[PDB]
Formats: C-alpha cells, structure tokens, sequence
C-alpha cells in the first residue's frame, strides 16, 4: 500500500550543460493504479539553456502501471521505500550526450527524485542548443530486462523528437537501475513499458517552466 | 467571444467499417485560448468493432490555438457559429480506408461534431480488424492551405500508430473543409497544427470507452 493512492512527487535537478549550469524543481503526483503522472517544472536559475523536451526522460518509472498478472515483474515498486539509483547516458543523434545519476526514493510521504545531469559535445548549431526542438512529445516502448549479477535491471529505448522543420532528433538512451537498500528486490523478466507524454505551460506561471501529463503502462507479458 | 472560455464538445459517430456497424458518443469541452481539448467517448453499441486509435483524427480544430500574430489565419473560427463541414479520406498503410463527412457547428452553446464514417477493404488479418494496434498516440505536423475556388483549406497530413510488435502502421489523410455558411471567412496562408493527444480509461466507466486529452497549437508564421 505504497503506491495505492494518489502520491505527492517532487524532482530537483541541477544541471550543467557546455558549461551553462541551471536549475528545475518540479512539484506533481502519481497514481500508479492508473499509471497516471502529472508534474510541473519551474526552472529556478532564470531561463533554461537547453530545450525542455530533452529533459523529459531524466525529470520516476514507479509510477507505471503494472496490470496485476505483471506485479512479480515490478522492480522500481520492489526497490521501495529506501529507492534506487538510475544512472544514464543518452546520446542525441549527431549532438552531444547526457550523463546523469539520480536518487528516486521516498523522504517521508513523498517520492523524491534528486538527479545530477552533465551534457557535453553540444553543438550550438546543433538542435538542442540552437534551440531547434518542438514543444511536444511523442510514445515510446521502453525495454527492461533483469541485470542478474548487479540485481538490478538494464533498461535501454530511443526517443524521438520533432523538430520545427518537420525532422525527427533521435535520442539513444543507455539506462541502469540497482536497489539502494539490501534487501532482496524483484528481478523482471523482459518486458516493456508504453508510455504517452504531453507538454504544455501554465497560464498564470511567470517563470519558465514545463507541465507534463504522463501515461504509462506495463506490458509484454 | 465565441472561443474565448470553455466550450461544451458533443461528439457523434455512426459508422460501418467491412459491415460491422457500431455508435459512438462524445462528451468533453474546450479551451481554445489554450488548445486543450478534454472529451470522453462511449460506445455506444457494445464492443468497438475497431480499434480506438483509429478513430481519434475523426472524432474539432477550431479548439487550435492559434497565437495572435496568426488569427487571420484562424479559418476553424472564422466558420463559426454557422459551421463547416469536414470530409476525409484516410488510407491505413497496406490495409483499408475510412470515408467520413461531419459537419461541426455551433448547436447552442455545444460546439457539436456530428459524422458518418464508412470503412473498407480492411483485412482482417491486419492490425486494424486485427486489433494489434497499441492504445496511445504520437504528435503530428498537420498541413493547411486555403483552397481558393472553393472558399475553404486544403488539409493533409500522415499519422504514426504504434503497433505491440514496435512497429508503426502510417496512416494518409486527405482532408478539406468548406464552410456552411454563405458569409465570407479566412482563408489562411501555409502553415500547420502542431497536435499532441493522450489516451486513457475511466477506472469508474463500464462501458468500452476511451478517455482522450489533446493539446494543439498553431504554427509556422
């Protein structure tokens, strides 16, 4: 009885990408009974150096959900209360590269998620720093798969974001996840997730920031 | 002030794909001066014949947001309250081809969408009759242009829908809209609707259903 509510979240991330350091704090909640995710990103350094749809993937996959005959098969509610670390490198087409390492476990009756992120080899003529990406988000699968000696699991998929000249930027994302605590954790067989994204502002929001509905669900089995 | 608040939705669909003839109905509302679009729709016939993605493009742009700098270009808005009628013709990739015409008009104060859909040539071995498609959606570039002989906009775009195997079955839509009204509109110079759409169900609803969320704004100008 975790995650059978409705659970408060909030995500601090610090930031440093070519060199432009920054700061987003998002405040939000989830309802895993119904893979529901519903978040707003406030970046408290001023005006963020990087679109905010690449950050879509690093701002919580507890969330998710998983249809009854698939709860065996659930690693990220396993590993909780005491959390776990997801660690990533993402690398965007023809561009730079995300590394970050976060904490996602939960302080009190909130899951936090605490990350540090460092993107380099960016080009200014690239679309991320040239600021060159659509406002919007697309579905995608994301394969799991139990990582045995490390107990944790490997989890690996592409995004792909729109660009105002039609394009598509493909992100490969490289993404791992190891219990905090040591007690015994859930190992999954493969499977995936489906998840749905949409981005929009808030009207009566001054500050730079991002609002983001999300729908994600368990499958493969 | 037609669009400036929140507007009741009313959605009607009677259709006929391969002879499997069902009813769907529609209740949400919208926001223009924000793109955000909210509808929940009901089967009215029992169990779908197809599946619910399928029929998202066909179950209202004048809920567009068009920023301020493009309102002549607004040709949804410009038809209203009198209306205008919205024909299609949609080819799923190496399978059938859906037919409708709707007419969207103000009836009241329901900004209401009444449509009649015919389907054929589908395989039922293929992902529609098949029903292998997955339940979300993707974002779209939707095309305008005005059509100037008939006083209305030429509309075209393709849509990504994903598959539980990975893969994307592409769907072609041939889209025009003429308005009912005898009065002049907008026609509108190039440009198109940057769309994102949400799917889910209502854990309280009984009935087949799907639970939509969809932000569009417009763009390039």
């Amino acid at each position: 009885e975790l995650f059978t509510g409705v659970v408060p979240i909030l995500v601090e991330l610090d930031g440093d990408v070519n060199g432009h350091k920054f700061s987003v704090s998002g405040e939000g909640e989830g309802d895993a009974t119904y893979g529901k995710l519903t978040l707003k990103f406030i970046c408290t350094t001023g005006k963020l150096p990087v679109p905010w749809p690449t950050l879509v993937t690093t701002l919580v996959q507890c969330f998710s959900r998983y249809p009854d005959h698939m709860k065996r098969h659930d690693f990220f509610k396993s590993a909780m209360p005491e959390g776990y670390v997801q660690e990533r490198t993402i690398f965007f087409k023809d561009d730079g590269n995300y590394k970050t390492r976060a904490e996602v476990k939960f302080e009190g009756d909130t899951l936090v998620n605490r990350i540090e992120l460092k993107g380099i080899d960016f080009k200014e003529d690239g679309n991320i720093l040239g600021h060159k990406l659509e406002y919007n988000y697309n579905s995608h699968n994301v394969y799991i798969m139990a990582d045995k000696q490390k107990n944790g699991i490997k989890v690996n998929f592409k995004t792909r974001h729109n660009i105002e000249d039609g394009s598509v930027q493909l992100a490969d994302h490289y993404q791992q996840n190891t219990p905090i605590g040591d007690g015994p954790v859930l190992l999954p067989d493969n499977h995936y997730l489906s998840t749905q994204s949409a981005l929009s502002k808030d009207p009566n929001e001054k500050r730079d920031h991002m609002v983001l509905l999300e729908f994600v669900t368990a499958a493969g089995i």
